[PDB]
């Protein structure tokens, strides 16, 4: 049985090395029962018709960022608040943790199923119009978001013009000038050539990004219980590919950006997580503050 995986970006980028990671494993566990073919730079069109495509079950494996998967299990959001994860450790134990597992259980009454919590890495802030130095600078920047609204509610809180697009639309509106910039981390911003794209970042880190390995129930409800397990573990070994990539193109990504010929602004992350911190209250509309709180207490 061959396997069909999609998403959105190249097969060098940390989506193909988590792919190629969760093909690995599955095929080496079992002894080539299921072989993964691999369906990447988004030919099988943007996150959400991919995420529709699993329940579905046209497509049987995926990749995605968090950008478009409110709209099908909004519970997940809180993790998209800005600052609230801190760094990549926290960021991990948190998602590891059963607030984390927990959250995977939610996707199968959606018809989905939810083997891994994988990464992006902290996403900037990048423009065409002027560097950001400041939240004050960003005012009235036209700057690209996820389908994802707790982004949105954010980017809103400092005068920023949100336009939400899905990822195949962005390239071309960058280069009509419909819109300025766009925020994504280093393993997207390099590997998605958006050098090319975007004259100035500012490294805000204002949210982890999280991403998902994802599977159709179509599939998996058709699995044995060891079978089950080994999708479970190429999941796992998919995030660790994600991780690993990441912890790699954060040492290295803002020299390459720089070569490439961006202007590279360091920022006040501080000034920025009290600008958007009156978001709160929307988010509090959303989420329990005590889910909050235990994310904030979670170590390492
Ligand atoms: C680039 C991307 C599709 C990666 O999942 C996502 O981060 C997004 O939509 O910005
Ligand atoms: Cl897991």
């Amino acid at each position: 049985t061959t396997l069909k995986m999609a998403y959105a970006l190249s097969t060098s980028s940390h989506y193909g090395a988590g792919a190629e990671a969760f093909a690995k494993s599955i095929e080496g566990a079992s002894g080539g029962k299921y072989k993964v073919q691999q369906f990447a730079n988004s030919a099988l069109g943007g996150e959400r018709e991919v995420i529709e495509g699993l329940q579905i079950g046209t497509i049987d494996l995926a990749i995605v960022s968090t950008g478009a998967t409110l709209n099908f299990v909004p519970e997940t959001g809180v993790f998209d608040i800005p600052f609230l994860l801190r760094d990549l450790p926290h960021a991990r134990a948190v998602l590891d943790s059963k607030i984390g597992q927990d959250m995977l259980a939610k996707f199968p009454d959606r018809g989905i199923i939810a083997l891994a919590w994988g990464e992006q890495g902290f996403r900037h802030l990048t423009n065409n119009v002027r560097p950001v130095k400041t939240p004050a600078d960003a005012k009235g920047l036209k700057i690209r978001t996820t389908e994802n609204p707790i982004h949105i509610t954010a980017f809103r809180q400092i005068g920023i013009l949100p336009t939400p697009m899905a990822w195949p639309e962005v390239a071309t509106a960058l280069q009509q000038g419909t819109i300025d910039g766009q925020e994504n981390p280093l393993s997207v911003i390099t590997s998605a050539k958006l050098s090319q794209l975007q004259k100035y970042l500012s490294l805000t880190g204002h949210v982890y990004g999280p991403a998902l390995v994802l599977m159709s129930a179509n599939v998996y409800n058709g699995l044995s219980d060891a079978e089950k397990a080994s999708f479970k573990a190429a999941g796992k070994d998919s995030a660790q590919a994600m991780r690993a990539y990441v912890d790699n193109i954060e040492q290295t990504g803002v020299e390459q950006l720089k070569k490439e010929g961006m202007e590279v602004s360091e920022v006040d992350r501080a000034a920025f997580a009290a600008a958007v911190e009156p978001a709160y209250a929307e988010y509090y509309k959303k989420f329990d503050k005590q889910l909050i709180q235990s994310i904030r207490d979670t170590k390492a």
